[PDB]
């Protein structure tokens, strides 16, 4: 799983 | 999974 | 599953 | 499953 937070 | 936030 | 949030 | 918010 993967999570960007911009 | 993949979550991206702006 | 996939999640776009802008 | 794919979501989209802008």
């Amino acid at each position: 799983h993967s999570s960007n937070n911009f």
